[PDB]
């Protein structure tokens, strides 16, 4: 149908905007602490601690499958990255500190993306 096409073009355009958002958020992690999943070879007990792991590579796979239907879903996954880290790692660690800086800096980027999504429909 013409409606299913128009909806697909809306999803494609959301995917384009989310791809730019993801690139901007990932620049706020220059150390690449959040780039890939926590290794279960190197942290074999991780899943006993963290029930829903997340990382930027896993978000990028979901994105390119047009697996995010709205910004809320995408923010959910970003928030898991931060929140998982802040639970697993102690406050006095490079990991925790990197998450706090990512959260703080990403907030700005996400604030305007929410406006661009509401604005462009």
């Amino acid at each position: 149908s013409m409606e299913q096409v128009a909806m697909e073009l809306r999803l494609t355009e959301l995917t384009r905007l989310l791809r730019s958002v993801l690139d901007q958020l990932q620049d706020k992690d220059p150390a690449r602490i959040f780039a890939q999943p926590v290794s279960l070879k190197e942290v074999p007990d991780y899943l006993d601690h963290i029930k829903h792991p997340m990382d930027f590579a896993t978000m990028r796979k979901r994105l390119e499958a047009q697996g995010y239907k709205n910004l809320h879903e995408f923010e959910e996954d970003f928030d898991l990255i931060i929140d998982n880290c802040m639970k697993y790692n102690a406050r006095d660690t490079v990991f925790y500190r990197a998450a706090v800086r990512l959260r703080d800096q990403g907030g700005v980027v996400l604030r305007q993306a929410r406006r661009e999504v509401d604005s462009i429909g």
